[PDB]
DNA sequence: AAGACGTGGAC
DNA sequence: GTCCACGTCT
């Protein structure tokens, strides 16, 4: 009863659609940026970042031409920073390989880094009208309730199944609208907790509602790392920072020099990291920072740095008022915050 | 197949 | 505390 389903869904969407910043138009760049920003991030969090980011990088080409530090700094605080290194690389490739036009073919677009099955669907359906499914966590919830699908959401195959369902029931007349409506339904009505079934526009089609199980769907299924962090100031009040490797945790972000210590075993593995001259006094605060897959237990040790050689490697001597220029992870932003109200 | 990869806010 | 949060890449 897909034509039935479509009308009721599409009609609700026309009345209820939020005026989000990225819905001002269907510019593929604009759509693409927002969809990358919205991955594992709440709409409310994204709104300010999207605006500053577009203000700063108005077009695809502006973004491609920007320094990566510039781009990381625009992302600073959003999390999952490889989203933006991927977006940046991908956007560079569209400029050069595709004349600056986001490819409207699913296979070509999917090949860009950071661009996966969901992003292909979202961007190409919204921006160009391509009939590809755009199945996110939202959509998976909706479809898992509509169709009483009890496969584990984490399984790669479950997503494939959902996409089949979309290809079957999608309004091919208007795929962007259909895809966006499915998403908005998940965002506003068919919510993780307490879905608003009595108000849902597609309730008559929904099995979970008829079975009394809306809330139990979809079905679905961390290590500790101790860290010592050094804040080292000149007599000129210039602070020692460093850029992280381009691979792995918090890639390419700047940090106050640190190392994993495994147990509260000293400030010496800190004082060790030489290659220039430092004595370290007693630590001033200790807090912890959660990631998705680990927790940092941080201890920050204030210190005095003397120059006895050049500054190379990934380290860099930044004066105090220039720290605000670099992208720091939130954890290391707090390290600095504590260090400063300390020195009061 | 499943772990890496941030962050903040509702509950 | 938990869940959001499949999103993508590995
Ligand atoms: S009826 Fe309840 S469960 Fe079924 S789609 Fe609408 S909100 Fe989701
Ligand atoms: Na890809």
């Amino acid at each position: 009863p897909a034509r039935e389903f479509q009308r009721d869904l599409l009609d609700w969407f026309a009345r209820e659609r939020r005026d989000l910043p990225w819905r001002k138009d269907r510019d593929p760049y604009k759509v693409w940026v927002s969809e990358v920003m919205l991955q594992q991030t709440r709409v409310e969090t994204v709104i300010p970042y999207f605006e500053q980011f577009i203000d700063r990088f108005p077009t695809l080409e502006a973004l491609a031409d920007a320094d990566e530090d510039e781009v990381l700094k625009a992302w600073e605080g959003l999390g999952y920073y490889s989203r933006v290194r991927n977006l940046h690389a991908a956007v560079k490739e569209v400029k050069t390989r595709y004349g600056g036009k986001v490819p409207d073919d699913p296979d070509e677009f999917s090949r860009l880094k950071g661009v996966g099955p969901y992003t292909v669907g979202a961007v190409l359906s919204l921006a160009y009208g391509v009939p590809e499914p755009a199945v996110d966590g939202n959509v998976m919830r909706v479809l898992s309730r509509l169709f009483l699908v009890t496969d584990d959401i984490a399984k790669c195959s479950t997503r494939k199944r959902f996409e089949q369902i979309v290809r079957e029931i999608m309004a091919y007349e208007n795929p962007g609208a259909f895809n966006e409506a499915l998403i908005e339904l998940g965002a506003l009505v068919c919510t993780p907790r307490r879905p608003s079934c009595l108000l849902c526009p597609v309730q008559a089609y929904c099995q979970a509602f008829a079975e009394g199980v809306a809330e139990e769907l979809p079905v679905k299924m961390v290590k500790q790392v101790p860290l010592a962090v050094a804040v080292l100031a000149d007599d000129e009040g210039r602070v020692l920072i460093r850029k992280r490797d381009s691979t792995g945790l918090l890639a390419n972000l700047w940090e106050f020099p640190s190392c994993e210590t495994d147990g509260a075993d000293g400030k010496e593995k800190l004082e060790q990291m030489v290659g220039l001259q430092v004595e370290l006094t007693e630590p001033i605060v200790s807090f912890e920072h959660a990631f998705s897959h680990l927790v940092w237990q941080l201890t920050v040790f204030p210190g005095r740095l003397v120059h006895g050689g050049p500054v190379e490697e990934p380290y860099r001597l930044a004066p105090e008022d220039e720290l605000k220029a670099y992208a720091f992870p939130v954890s290391h932003q707090r390290v600095w915050r504590e260090y400063k109200e300390w020195a009061s």
